[PDB]
């Protein structure tokens, strides 16, 4: 009955979707993807709006665009036929406090400087420092201000620390719950806003047999046969057999399997259960949660100098004082004591489409836990209008325009649909994708991930990779990965 | 008759000294061959007594720097302004253009990022493998990446990227690619009187230990145990130990022949091989520098940085969007006179906005350096020569023409226009006890090797400090201080211990 399958690869994400598309490749037959939701690309998503417009509610960039073996990969076809695929729009970033204006290019500010020299300084705090304890960002930052206090002027010390936070944007993780030995990343090369992330999802899945595809089978378990053999079974009470598999479920999907209860969505049962360097691997990475909130104004009628924009989250003289009178790290701590979460309470960071794809709308980033509220309030549009108002405006304010006119059913920006993500409430997702809290080791997953279950389950994805972990070509990357390494062994014989 | 000698009272040699002296030894000297001590620290005086290091001027690496430090722990006890952060955003200027800088369509500092991002891959974990000019780095990346960069972006990010030549000294033809980027350890702090750090250092140590006017002729090692020290005035002294602080470039005459030459001290013994072969592997720039003094300012204080680029060509994109491969580049480049100030990149402080003072203190490198040193005496041609330049930057700073009022002479109807009142200029290069600005890489050097041949001196009674003889700090004026204190040290334990 188990049908036989070479290999059955589970998730149709871009590491799945890569996978089959090298199994393919290399002439290897008969094999499937099983893919749970009733489309392939996972979190690869491009949405539509008001009008028709699309925008990609999930990965957007093409990240280290110097190095990224994916993004080079389209750069290549665009040299061919001239089609636009992607557009660089890095820009100088415009930032913004809700008192103090746009405080960016600041000629007595200089936010930019001292935020260079602070990286700069966490670089030298862990870099052949060896056995130094992890600490949060936040931390990080205050040990930062605490040390060169001397040489910095009051505004830098209140202002620096909330511009510095846009580093969160980056692990979708507030700087309380995110590790600084993780926090600063080394980009390799600007980065390229795809213009279509469905176009490298549909080019990767149509690269190979399509009766391969079966969307909408949610895969329950995935057993060993001592004789050498890999049974799988759909929910849909289908079972199948096969020589290899490749799990790229999410990392927070595949933590559901060191758990007793199998009737969670998503949730993969083991047998035998995952190997406890693999079910350990849990306690020392976790998963953050970068969310998305796209405006769509009628039309664009405000400034188009960057399409970079960063609304620093309030800040306060008496946080200055602080830090001038503590007498270290601790007393520091204890001092910081002196009620309600809104749109100041966080940086949020918003790409001004309007300049870099001539769209009238704004893609804004924001990160847990702010993230997991917004999206549970999603459907709530006028709550959603009435929490984003106040920097939605402070923007127009700062990009010489006027207040937001609430559209949504002359000279002034009307705003007509929100969009939400929902990647936190998704079964099938939970969360956006690997990050780090303090004290976490990215490698130990990395390691058990891609050294698989056995010979023959292996695991594909974001989370298994070192070089773009936690990004859309790392995750294409570790598909290859697991593919080719099979596709060499089905061919001995 | 001495203990220890210490040859050259630059800062390296002061550091010794003031260390030798802290550590109670005695009977020590200073044998400086000019009538100042300081070395290439030395702050000069002008129009209205306004004074301007000619020499080093900022405090780099403020986050490690160790001689900082110590002059912000002074500063925090007593309240005295000994510096000021004057790291700036940079305003760049193009002759044509006008300003490029910040520019909303030319992101000229992302490119230059990714630029930079590019080098260190390059290099990065492949051991060598062919240094070339920090020139040809640059091309390699606009044909490498051509297709994700506009036509202006071609045209005027080579030249942007150039500042960096006024970082070692050199044009970037001249300049190893390997060695182009360093590591910025944080913000830079302008030594609002480098002079002091000097005094204060020549302060901590028997007055009578310094002989200004002395040019070392020649160092003798007797096996004896012992080491012999003569100035050219014939005078000999005689010590167990000499820590010779004279610059790299100083040094590299002792390799030569001809010991006619100003400055050379005759090796006898010689200088080992590992010496000798160092000065192969590493050279020397020249960075210069011109003080331009105004009467008063009457321009934008916007920013106290600001660079003006060489002139750039259309031709120059049009040959990078058509060349083939490396090679063809080279040739439609090899194949695509005078000099003027619009032919290399100028970096001009702008120190009113830093200090209060209506100067810039502009900053020049080699090959361009040894030309305006050499005029240095005829104001009227420097006027002429940076005329241009300098009304370029005035008005895109939103003020009028410079007015030449260095001879004496005045005018009411002149209060909206800045005027020129007295100019500057180094003499680095031409100075026979500096012969150079300091330690740099052409394409092939490396460094390391000076460093150790130097470190790890000529024998255990002759030694070596300076600016050359160290990793952390190379060419900067906390690495020649630290480096005193080293030889200092060890030299100090090899006594003290002792009885
Ligand atoms: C909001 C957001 C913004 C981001 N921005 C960027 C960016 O700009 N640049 C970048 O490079 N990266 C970005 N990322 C990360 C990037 O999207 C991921 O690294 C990439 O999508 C991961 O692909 P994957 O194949 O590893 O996992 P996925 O895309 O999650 O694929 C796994 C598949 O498994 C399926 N599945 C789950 N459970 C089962 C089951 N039981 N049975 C069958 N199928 C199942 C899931 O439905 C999913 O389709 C972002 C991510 C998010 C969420
Ligand atoms: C234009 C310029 C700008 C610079 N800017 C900076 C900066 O901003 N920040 C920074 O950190 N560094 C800067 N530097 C570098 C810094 O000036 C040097 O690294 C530092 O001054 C070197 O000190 P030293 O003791 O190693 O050598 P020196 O200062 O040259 O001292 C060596 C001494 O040896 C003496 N001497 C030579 N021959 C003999 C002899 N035969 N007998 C006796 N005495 C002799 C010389 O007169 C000299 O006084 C700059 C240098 C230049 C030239
Ligand atoms: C590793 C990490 O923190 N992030 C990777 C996985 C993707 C980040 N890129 C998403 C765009 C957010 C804007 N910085
Ligand atoms: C030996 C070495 O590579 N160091 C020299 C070339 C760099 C010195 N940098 C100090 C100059 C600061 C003034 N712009």
């Amino acid at each position: 009955s188990p049908a036989k399958k070479k290999v059955i690869i589970i998730g149709a994400g871009i590491a799945g979707l890569k996978a089959a598309s090298t199994l393919h490749q290399n002439g290897i037959q008969d094999c499937l993807v099983l893919e749970a939701r009733d489309r392939v690309g996972g979190r690869l998503q491009t949405v539509t709006g008001y009008q028709g417009r699309k925008y990609d509610i999930g990965a957007s960039w093409h990240h280290d665009t110097l190095t990224n073996p994916l993004f080079l990969e389209e750069a290549q076809l665009s040299l061919n036929d001239g089609r636009t695929r992607f557009v660089f729009d890095d820009d100088n970033f415009i930032y913004i406090d809700e008192e103090r204006g746009r405080v960016d290019h600041d000629k007595e500010l200089l936010l930019e400087i001292v935020d260079n020299e602070m990286s700069k300084f966490a670089e030298l705090e862990f870099h052949q420092h060896l056995g130094v304890s992890d600490c949060s960002f936040f931390q990080l930052v205050m040990k930062y201000l605490l040390q060169r206090r001397q040489f910095l002027t009051n505004d830098q010390i209140r202002y620096l620390p909330q511009l510095c936070r846009y580093l969160e944007l980056w692990h979708g993780l507030d700087w309380k719950l995110l590790s600084a030995k993780d926090t600063y990343f080394g980009h390799q090369g600007r980065n390229a806003f795809a213009l279509n992330y469905d176009s490298v999802v549909q080019r990767i899945a149509q690269s190979f047999p399509q009766n391969w595809l079966k969307l909408s089978c949610e895969v329950k378990s995935i057993t060993r046969e001592p004789s050498k053999n890999v049974t799988v079974n759909c929910e849909d009470g289908t079972v199948y057999n096969a020589d290899y598999v490749i799990i790229t479920v999410p990392q927070s999907v595949l933590n559901l399997s060191v758990q007793p209860e199998k009737n969670l969505r998503g949730r993969i049962e083991f047998q035998p259960p995952l190997k406890p360097v693999i079910q350990d691997a849990f306690d020392k990475i976790h998963f953050g949660a970068l969310g998305k909130v796209i405006f769509e104004f009628e039309e664009c009628c405000w400034s188009n100098e960057s399409s970079k924009i960063v609304t620093l989250a309030n800040s306060t003289n008496e946080f200055v004082e602080i830090v001038r009178n503590a007498e270290n790290l601790d007393e520091l701590d204890s001092m910081l004591e002196r009620t309600s979460v809104t749109c100041w309470s966080q940086p949020l960071f918003f790409v001004n489409l309007s300049k870099s794809t001539g769209v009238a709308s704004f893609m804004m980033l924001m990160q847990a836990p702010l993230t997991n509220h917004i999206e549970s309030i999603r459907e709530d549009k006028e709550r959603l209008f009435s929490f984003f108002q106040p920097v939605l405006n402070k923007i127009m304010k700062c990009l010489d325009s006027e207040d937001v006119i609430d559209g949504m059913r002359a000279n002034k920006p009307v705003l007509r649909n929100i969009i939400v993500s929902n990647w936190t409430r998704d079964p099938y997702s939970r969360g956006a994708y690997s990050a780090c809290f303090p004290g976490d080791d990215p490698v130990d997953m990395v390691v058990a991930m891609s050294n698989g279950q056995d010979s023959r389950i292996r695991f594909a994805g974001e989370h298994t990779i070192m070089d773009g972990a936690g990004c859309a070509y790392g995750a294409w990357e570790s598909g290859r990965r697991e593919a080719t390494r099979i596709s060499d062994l089905l061919k001995l014989e």
